[PDB]
């Protein structure tokens, strides 16, 4: 309801169409004049103008055909995983079935074969063991009509039935046919002659076990033998292939992976069929974690009281998985062993007759291969935590320990390490045993490191996840609750199981007394109870439409990615949830900007209001050229690679169409509203299921309270974007217009605040060069230096006052936009734009909160955030608490992870985490260093205000001479100045020198001066920078000190000359005040539009 126009739009024909029709699901007025008709597709047909909703009634009628379909056959309604895989059968796609068991994959596989059979198409099931032949076809014979033909074949066949099904297979006479999977192998080739409309699989690593299967499927499907040769050839070489536009490949249908799907033939199926061959992810846990300080029996044996049936124990050893079940198997436990007799003992534990089942971690999970019992592991006891150790003997030493402790020294190179026995030469011929430990011990941040028993002792979060994952999963569709308990007495251990598993699987562990066991007992239970009801069925498929394929990337890391379909454009994964489906797809950016030719540089004016027209965004991507309008070649280029937003927003409402619910996950400011809008309207005709998201932190825990305050669109926020958006447009170019006529460039103006900036920096430099004013160093004995004005030649400073005060010294409040960007590219010497970059980086990769913030607001989670990491780190002492602001849009920039930076570079060393640089961990040093500041206690200090006479001028000095109590001291340090006594202090040395008072502008001071003078957003602060860097405005010299160049005086020169009025100061905080009333709703966007036409009216005149 913004007045837009949108130039591919209509869902009718595919053209221009205003936001507000779309809104409301209408075709464009060409299409149809009429503002509410009956019935869209009959109104469409009645002006001869329906051309493309006829694709989307047809498919809703034909869904709708197969729901009353199967609803006819079967008892009841298609759950939610069926409606899904529905909406695919009757669009022609291929996939796999992203499903927990027991869902009932293979009875839709026999209706969809029944269904397509009353079309005449040909279908064939696929079954790997011969008994499941013969039940699909009895099945499939009572549920058939008598038009129907289905022949099976299996290892039991009858004489007479086997050749009517091989006399049906040449005369082409079949609707159905079931056969195994060794079937395939042996009829390779007259499979691979036939063309099926629908190949059902219902286990894909029994074909998967040789790889021509996959060549003959794809051909069964109509696929031809050349373009399978040609796809192959280019992901062998590694890039992917795109196939034929006009191939119609017939549905395949196939069923998760149990195993891994090892080898480069799978990726066919993501390039012909366009789905990824991938096993289920069971990211969905319900675990309470608990953990008891002793490895002692008396209480392991209470917990087996109280848990009475279901327990897996979890030896480390088989020596003390041993001495477990004897002492267990002397107290009247059923308990089984899992190291002799494992397969009668398991096998009794999956009935029932065996309560307790002990294992050993290092083989229960390689034989247990093939049966997962999520229905009998309720409880998970860990005899010790599960870990993987390294001997820190240097004869035994691991080569990824000798990697850390000798590059620390510089003696290897950064690349490639060397044989392991090499490695070990050098540490030898370097390094001491003791000194060798020692090393490890100031290093290794992350791992447990015990001198005495030579042991390095790494938990193995992984082995952990697994193991706990045991206890919980979806039965029934119910994610059943679990309790995982660990019986590690090894603090530091323990306190290094927990850091891993809150980084990788976002889960905490309570210790014993905060446990309620009869609380938990009684929720596992009951959830199990849950599940055994019929339940009906509750499931739904969501989607989530996040713009930045980095954020989607982190989505599926706490989400799954079993499948990922590729839609045109984007690529749009699947994950099994708790709720149902959840998919995620990535928009790559924007999708439309302001066209450039439509009457005011894009903006139109009917009926006396702006109307932005938005054409979709085009992305050359060799030469990397963003362009608007609609061309076959790239215009600076010429090149047809272009990376179209058209078929992305094409993909988005097909997509649309599968979804029971979408939800668009944008980022949580004015420019991801803007995107949301754009992509909400352009789906609104094809589904009325929409909303909006605000993921401020990309985590399970971001992702569950962005959800729980679900909205829709704030059209608040889209108008400010535009008025931003249209100022810098119409300012932009009247102003680069008429610098392109005194100067030749083409691009010269970027916007007004970009300008004003500018003429801050040459406006500096007579600043600074006037305030050239003659000083002199004085180095005083037993005192601190002091710089005062020239021409000293006392040689004596004498005290004349001395005040000493207690203070309790506030830390800085944490970083906002401006903070972050003027400290840490102060500190890293880095542009701020470089800065941004990482913020951006470690936001989107879920380790900080929502970067762009002008709040130094911190939320009571964000304080549990400092209180545990100062727990673990052993300072719960000096943890004082402070929300720091009630006001604010967004919190601070703040780790999300109570992990630091050092203990993140060994996660990302060890292999747990990646896609983090040097300079993505300096940064979130920092960042973690004030928000920890920011909430441990004021450091009590003592001070100093001294008063000194020089050479008759009565100085004020004010310095901090000792600390009473240590508080934010630990993150940010707190210098202590040398302390002042009432004598005259001689001066030691003086040094004369010309400093200037006024300073130079430099990249982190011109975004202090953004933010204190009131021009500039969290959003542009970095952007207006580098844009001036960029076209050649200002340069950094030898001290990385920002100044104009000699093209950007004469710039800014005309600037001042002829527009000063439009570049000044003050009218540019005063229209970005505006443009924050407008984002409250407090200014109209309208008039706002009409105040900016005013202002390029004049400045056409003049
Ligand atoms: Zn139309
Ligand atoms: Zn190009």
């Amino acid at each position: 309801a913004v007045n837009s126009k949108y130039h591919h739009s209509c869902i009718n024909c595919g053209g221009l169409n205003t936001d507000e029709r779309n809104e409301r699901g209408l075709p464009c007025e060409v299409c149809l004049p009429e503002d509410s008709p009956s019935d869209i597709y009959r109104a469409l047909l009645e002006r001869k103008t329906l051309k493309e909703y006829r694709f989307y009634h047809e498919f809703w009628n034909e869904y709708e055909d197969f729901r009353s379909f199967f609803k006819k056959k079967f008892g009841k309604d298609l759950t939610g995983y069926q409606r899904l895989w529905a909406k695919r059968i009757v669009q022609g796609k291929s996939f796999t079935m992203v499903a927990p068991t027991g869902v009932g994959k293979t009875t839709f596989g026999m209706m969809t074969a029944l269904w397509l059979a009353r079309k005449g198409k040909k279908s064939a099931l696929v079954f790997p063991t011969v008994t499941l032949v013969k039940q699909t076809l009895e099945r499939l014979q009572k549920l058939a009509d008598e038009k129907v033909k289905i022949f099976g074949f299996y290892s039991s066949m009858k004489k007479e039935e086997k050749e009517k099904f091989e006399k049906s297979f040449e005369e082409d006479d079949y609707h159905i046919l079931v056969f195994s999977t060794q079937f395939v192998s042996k009829n390779r080739e007259k499979l691979s002659q036939k063309r099926f409309d629908f190949v059902f699989v219902d286990d894909v690593d029994a074909v998967l076990k040789a790889s021509r299967n996959i060549d003959t499927l794809l051909m069964m499907v109509g696929i031809p033998e050349e373009i399978i040769r040609k796809a192959f050839s280019t992901i062998k070489q590694g890039k992917i292939y795109e196939r034929p536009k006009n191939l119609k490949p017939g549905i395949l249908v196939v069923s998760s992976a149990t195993a891994k799907p090892r080898g480069i033939r799978p990726l066919l199926f993501r390039d012909l069929l366009n789905f990824t061959v991938g096993r289920l992810v069971s990211v969905a846990r319900n675990i309470t974690h608990v953990r008891i300080s002793s490895r002692s029996k008396e209480k392991l044996v209470e917990l087996l009281e109280i848990f009475r049936d279901g327990i897996l124990i979890f030896a480390q050893t088989e020596e003390e998985g041993k001495e477990l079940y004897e002492y267990l198997k002397r107290f009247k436990f059923n308990v089984g062993e899992t190291w002799s007799e494992f397969e009668k003992n398991f096998e009794d534990f999956k009935v029932g007759k065996i309560n307790i089942l002990i294992g050993v971690q290092a083989y229960y999970g390689k034989l247990t291969r093939g049966v997962d019992l999520p229905e009998r592991i309720k409880y998970v006891i860990f005899w010790g935590t599960p870990s993987m150790r390294f001997s820190l003997e240097l004869d035994k030493a691991p080569r990824f320990v000798l990697a850390r402790v000798l590059k620390e020294m510089g003696l290897i190179k950064a690349q490639e390490n060397p044989d392991v026995e090499e490695l070990r030469k050098i540490a030898k011929e370097h390094l001491t045993q003791k000194e060798f430990v020692e090393k490890v011990k100031e290093m290794f941040r992350g791992v447990v490191v015990k001198d005495e028993d030579l042991e390095l002792i790494i938990p193995d979060v992984y082995t952990y996840i697994q193991a706990s994952g045991r206890s919980s999963r979806i039965l029934n569709g119910v994610l059943v609750k679990g309790v995982s308990v660990i019986f590690e007495e090894d603090e530091e251990i323990f306190e290094s199981l927990k850091t891993r598993l809150l980084l990788i699987a976002e889960e905490e562990i309570i210790e014993e007394a905060e446990a309620n066991w009869k609380e938990l007992v009684h929720e596992v239970e009951e959830s199990r109870r849950r599940s055994e009801r019929e339940l009906t069925d509750t499931s739904r498929s969501l989607l989530i439409i996040v713009e930045s394929p980095t954020k989607a990337e982190t989505l599926s890391r706490f989400l799954g990615r079993a499948s990922s379909r590729k839609e045109r454009n984007i690529i749009v994964h699947e994950a099994v949830t708790g709720e149902g489906v959840i998919l995620f797809t990535a928009t790559r950016g924007h999708v439309y900007d302001l066209v450039t030719k439509g009457g005011i540089h894009g903006v139109e004016e009917e009926n006396g209001k702006f109307v932005p027209v938005y054409n979709s965004l085009k992305r050359c991507r060799d030469c990397g050229y963003q362009f608007t309008e609609d061309r076959d070649e790239c215009p600076v280029c010429s090149s047809k690679n272009i990376d179209d937003k058209t078929e992305t927003l094409r993909a988005l409402r097909e997509i649309s169409l599968e979804a029971d619910e979408i939800l668009v996950a944008t980022d949580p400011d004015v420019e991801g509203e803007k995107i949301s809008w754009d992509v909400t309207q352009y789906l609104l005709p094809s589904t009325r299921s929409l909303r909006r998201i605000e993921m401020h932190e990309i985590t399970r825990y971001g992702f569950k309270k962005a959800r729980e305050s679900v909205r829709f669109v704030d059209f608040n926020l889209v108008k400010a974007q535009i008025v931003r958006r249209v100022q810098d447009r119409w300012i932009g170019f009247e102003l680069s217009g008429k610098l392109q006529k005194r100067f030749g460039r083409s691009n010269l103006s970027a916007g007004r605040v970009q300008s004003t900036v500018l003429g801050w920096i040459v406006e500096r430099e007579e600043e600074y060069k006037k305030s050239e004013k003659d000083f002199t160093l004085l180095v005083l004995e037993n005192g601190v230096n002091l710089e005062v004005e020239g021409k000293i030649a006392d040689d004596v400073v004498t005290v004349v006052e001395l005040q000493e005060a207690e203070e309790e010294k506030n830390p800085l409040p944490p970083y906002t936009t401006s903070s972050a960007l003027s400290e840490i590219s102060q500190k890293l010497r880095l542009g701020v734009q470089e800065v941004m970059d990482i913020l951006q980086d470690l936001f989107e990769k879920g380790f900080i909160t929502f970067h762009r913030t002008d709040s130094t607001r911190i939320s009571l989670e964000g304080q549990n955030v400092a209180r545990t990491y100062l727990r673990k780190i052993g300072k719960e002492d000096i943890f004082m608490g402070r929300s720091w602001s009630t006001e604010g849009a967004h919190e601070a920039i703040r780790p999300v992870k109570p992990i630091d930076a050092r203990e993140l570079e060994e996660m990302i060393e060890e292999g747990l985490i990646a896609d983090l640089t040097k300079k993505h961990l300096r940064v979130y040093e920092l960042i973690f260093n004030r928000f920890l500041a920011s909430q441990s206690a004021a450091v009590k200090v003592k001070k100093q205000i001294v008063t000194v006479d020089v050479d008759g001028k009565r100085m004020g000095i004010e310095q901090i001479v000792e600390i009473l109590r240590d508080g934010w001291n630990l993150f940010v340090p707190l210098t202590v100045s040398p302390r002042f006594e009432h004598r005259t202090y001689k001066i030691k040395e003086k040094k004369f020198y010309k400093k200037h008072t006024v300073p130079l502008f430099t990249q982190a001071s011109i975004v202090e001066e953004m933010k204190k003078r009131g021009i500039g957003r969290p959003s542009t602060y970095a952007k207006i920078v580098e844009v001036l860097f960029r076209r050649g405005y200002v340069y950094e010299d030898k001290y990385k000190r920002v100044r104009p160049t000699r093209f950007g005086v004469m710039v800014y020169s005309y600037l001042k000359e002829r527009y000063e009025k439009y570049v000044t100061e003050e009218t540019t905080r005063r229209l970005e005040e505006i443009m924050d009333k407008v984002e409250r709703g407090e200014e109209d966007y309208q008039a706002t539009l009409r105040l900016l036409y005013e202002e390029i009216k004049s400045l056409m005149e003049e």
